[PDB]
C-alpha cells in the first residue's frame, strides 16, 4: 500500500518543471530541462496513480483510516494537486488533456475540502495536537494550484476566486499554527513537515503571478518579503528538523522551493531584485537536486 | 421582554431591500420589490425599537445582564446596525432623516464597541468557551455597515476608516474562532449562529463596493472567492446545524445571504462572472424567502 | 546595569523628530523642533549604547538571561530599531554615517529575529503566558523600521521585502495576542506594555508611506481606520492600565504615538481628513510631552 505522502515527489518535480518552463525565451536549453522534468514528473505521477488505485481496491480500510484522521487526511489533497500540475505540464503538448486533468483536479480538491474540512468544524475530533503544517495542503495549496491552473486555461476571474479562497484561508490558519509550534511544537517523526511552512507565500505569489500575467507589483513584493523571512527561519531550524536523521519526508520542502524558483523567474523578467531572483532560482534547484540524489541513494 | 436577537429579522429584510434597489435601472419592477421590503423592514424595526424601549424601562436588569455577558452582549450591536440600514432605505425618500439615523447608528456602534469590547481586553470574564460567531457583530459587521452608510452620504474617506477597522478586525478574530470550532464546537442551542460565519466576506465586499462606486476589482473578486468557500462549508454543515430542529435563529444566515445578493448586483453590472452572480442573487432570495415563510408559519 | 526597555525613550524621541521633519516646508519652525528632538534622541541613544556596552562587559549573565527568556528577549530588538532611527535623523546632516547605522540596524535585527524567534518555533520554552505585546518588537516593528529606513536610502524594492515581512508577521501574531488578552490578560507590572498594541497599524502605515513617496491611497486609509479603533480601545482602557500607578513603562505608548504623528503629516500633505490629521498630530505631541515631563520629574 503506497504511502500517500509519496505524491509529494512528483509534485516537487512537476512544479520545478514549470519554473524552468518560464526561462525558455531567455535560455533555450531551459526548455529541455523543463521537458525532462515534466516527463519524469508525469511518469511518476502515473505510476503512483496506478498504485493508489490498487490501494483503493485492496487496502481500502487504510484509505478510510487516513481519511478520517484529523491529521493524515490532508495528504490526500496531494492527489488532486499533483493532478493539476501534471495538467499544467501537459499543456505544452496537448491543451485538451491538460484541461481535463485541471478540471478533475479542481473539482476533486473542492469536493474534498468541502466534505472533510467543514466536517472538522463539527468539533470533537480535531485536537490542539492536530494543528499540523500539513493542514495547509487541502485548505490553502489546493486553491492556489486551482487558481494558477485555471489562469493557464484563460479562466482568470474564476482563478481569482480560488486565489482569494487560498490566500484568506492561509492568513486565517497560520496564526494558530505558529502559536502551537511555539508552545508544544512537534514530535520528531513529524518534523519534516515543517517544510510545508515554507510553501504558502511562495505558492501564493506564484499563483498570483500566473493570474496577473507576470506583473510584479506591490503585493508580489510583499509576499516575497514574508516568504524569505520564513526561509531564513527554516534554514536556522534545519539541524533541529533533521535531528533524528535525514528522511524522505524532506520532500515537503520541495513544494516551497519549487515555487520560490517559479516566482523567481517572473521577478527576473520584470527586472526586480534580479540578484535575489538568481540566488533563489539557483538555491532552490540545488536543494531539490540534493533531494533527488538522496532519493535515488535510498532506492 | 423582546429577545435582542429578533433585530436580526428587520436586518435581513433591510439588507435584502438594498440589494433589490440596485437592480432598478436593469429591471424597473425591482424598485417595487425593494420598496416593499424597505417598508416592511422599517415597520418591524420601529416596532422592535418601541419594544426595546419598553424593555429598557421595565426589564432593565435583563438588558444589564445581556450587556455584561461576554457572549450575549454582541447581539445589542444589532440595534445600531439595523438603525443604519433603515437609514439607507429611507435615503431613497428623505436624505435628512436618513443621515440622522446613520450618524446615530454609527456613533452608537462605535461607543458600544469602545466600552464593551475594550473591557473584554481587561481579562478574566471572557472565556475560551465565549468564542462565538456572534462576536463578529460588534467587532466587524457594525464597522462595515458604518462604512457603506457613510459612503452613501458622500463621506468616502471616513467610510474607508470604518471599512479598514472592520476588515482588519475580521481577519484578526476569525483564526481563533475557527480553531475553537474545530476543537469544542458549539452546543446545539448556539448552532444557528454558525450562519453569522457566512457574513464577513460578503458584508465586506458589499461595503467595499459601496465605497469604491461599484468597481469590481481584484480585492472584490478575492473576497468573493473566500465568501463562496465559506458558503460551501456551511451548506455541507447545514443538517448538523439544524440537528435539533428548525428555529428562528436561522435568521443569522440572512445577513450573509442578503449581502451576497447585494454584492451579486455589482458583479452583474460590471459583467464579471454574471452566471455566478445570477445564481447567488436567486439562491439568496429563495433562502430568505424560506426564512420568511417559516417565520410566518410560526406566527 | 541599564534596563533594556530604556531604549524606548530615545526611540520615541527619535520617531517624533522624524514626524516634525516632514512639516518643514509648510512650517519652517518645525525644522528647528525636529532638529532639537533629533539631537536629544541621538544624545540619549549614544549614552545608552555606551551603557549597554558596559552591560555586555560586566553584567553579561544578565544579558544572557534576558536573551534566553521567551518574554524579555524582545526588548533587545529596541537596540537595532533605535539604531536605525538615529540613522534616519542623521541623514539630514550626513548620509554616509546614516547609511552605516541603517545597515547595521537592519542586519542586526534580521540576525536577531532569525536566531531567537525561529528558536521559539522549537517548542517547550515559550508558554501561553509568554504571549505579550512586546513580541511585536522583533517580529514586526523592526521590519517596518528597516523598510522605511531602506526606503530613505533609495532601496525601495528591498524596503518592500521588509515591509511585507512586517505586515504579514503582524497579522499573523495579533489574533493569538488578542485572544490571550481577552482570556488571562496581564499582571499589572506588564500592563504598560499594552501601549505597544497601539504601534503596528501606525508604524505600518508610516513605513508604507515612506516607501510609496507619501501617496495616501486605499491601503493607508484602511490602516488608519484600524489604528484609530485600537487608539479608542486603549484610551478607554487607560485607567486600568495605570491602576497600580504611573511609571516609566508608559514610554511604550510613545512608539505608536510618534508614528501616528508621522503618518498624520502625510495625510495632511495629501489633503485627506486634514482635521483628523491635525488632531492626531497635536494629541500625540501633547501625550509624548507629558511623558517627557513625567520623566524629568522622576529624574
Ligand atoms: C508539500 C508536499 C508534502 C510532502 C509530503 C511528504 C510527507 C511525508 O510525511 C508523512 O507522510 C505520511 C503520508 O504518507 C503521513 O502519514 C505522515 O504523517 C507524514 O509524516
Ligand atoms: C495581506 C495584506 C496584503 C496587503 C496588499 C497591499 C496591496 C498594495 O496595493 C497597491 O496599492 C497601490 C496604490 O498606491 C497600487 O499602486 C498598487 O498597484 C497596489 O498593488
Ligand atoms: C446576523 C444576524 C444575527 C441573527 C440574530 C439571531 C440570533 C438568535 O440566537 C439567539 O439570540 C439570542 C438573543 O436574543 C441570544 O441570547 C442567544 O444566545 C442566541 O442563540
Ligand atoms: C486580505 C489580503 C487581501 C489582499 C488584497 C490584494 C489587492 C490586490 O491589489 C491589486 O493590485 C493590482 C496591481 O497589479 C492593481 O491593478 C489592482 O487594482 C489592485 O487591486
Ligand atoms: C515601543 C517601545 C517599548 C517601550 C519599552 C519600555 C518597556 C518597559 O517595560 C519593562 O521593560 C523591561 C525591559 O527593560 C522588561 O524587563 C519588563 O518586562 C518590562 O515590563
Ligand atoms: C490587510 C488587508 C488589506 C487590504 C488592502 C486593500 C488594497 C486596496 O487596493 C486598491 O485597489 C484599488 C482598485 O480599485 C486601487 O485603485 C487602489 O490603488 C488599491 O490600493
Amino acid at each position: 500500500p503506497l504511502p500517500t505522502g509519496y505524491f509529494g515527489i512528483p509534485l516537487g518535480l512537476a512544479a520545478l518543471s514549470l519554473a524552468w518552463f518560464h526561462l525558455e525565451n531567455l535560455f533555450p536549453a531551459a526548455r529541455m530541462v523543463s521537458d525532462v522534468l515534466g516527463i519524469v514528473a508525469s511518469a511518476v505521477w502515473i505510476l503512483f496513480i496506478l498504485m493508489y488505485a490498487y490501494k483503493l481496491r485492496y487496502y481500502f480500510e487504510e484509505v478510510r483510516a487516513e481519511y478520517h484522521s484529523p491529521v493524515r487526511f490532508s495528504f490526500i489533497a496531494l492527489i488532486p494537486i499533483t493532478t493539476m500540475l501534471v495538467g499544467d505540464i501537459l499543456y505544452r503538448w496537448n491543451p485538451l488533456i491538460a484541461e481535463v486533468l485541471i478540471w478533475i483536479g479542481t473539482i476533486g480538491q473542492l469536493l474534498f475540502s468541502t466534505l472533510r474540512v467543514s466536517e472538522l468544524w463539527q468539533g470533537g475530533v480535531f485536537e490542539q495536537k492536530s494543528t499540523h503544517p500539513s493542514f495547509y495542503l487541502p485548505a490553502v495549496a489546493a486553491n492556489f494550484t486551482s487558481a494558477s491552473s485555471l489562469a493557464l486555461l484563460g479562466y482568470h476571474d474564476l482563478g481569482y476566486l480560488f486565489f482569494g479562497a487560498g490566500m484568506i484561508a492561509w492568513i486565517i490558519f497560520e496564526p494558530v499554527l505558529l502559536q502551537h509550534l511555539r508552545i508544544s511544537s512537534l514530535e520528531p517523526q513529524f518534523r519534516a513537515t515543517m517544510g510545508i511552512v515554507l510553501a504558502p507565500a511562495f505558492v501564493c505569489v506564484s499563483a498570483y503571478l500566473s493570474i496577473n500575467h507576470g506583473e510584479v507589483d506591490t503585493l508580489a513584493k510583499i509576499l516575497w518579503g514574508y516568504g524569505f523571512l520564513q526561509l531564513f527561519f527554516l534554514l536556522r531550524l534545519f539541524p533541529w528538523i533533521v535531528e533524528k536523521g535525514l528522511n524522505i519526508g524532506l520532500w515537503a520542502f520541495s513544494f516551497g522551493l519549487a515555487s520560490m524558483a517559479n516566482s523567481a523567474t517572473a521577478f527576473y523578467h520584470g527586472n526586480v531584485l534580479q540578484g535575489v531572483s538568481i540566488f533563489a532560482f539557483v538555491f532552490s534547484n540545488v536543494m531539490i537536486g540534493l533531494l533527488v540524489l538522496m532519493t535515488i541513494y535510498k532506492l
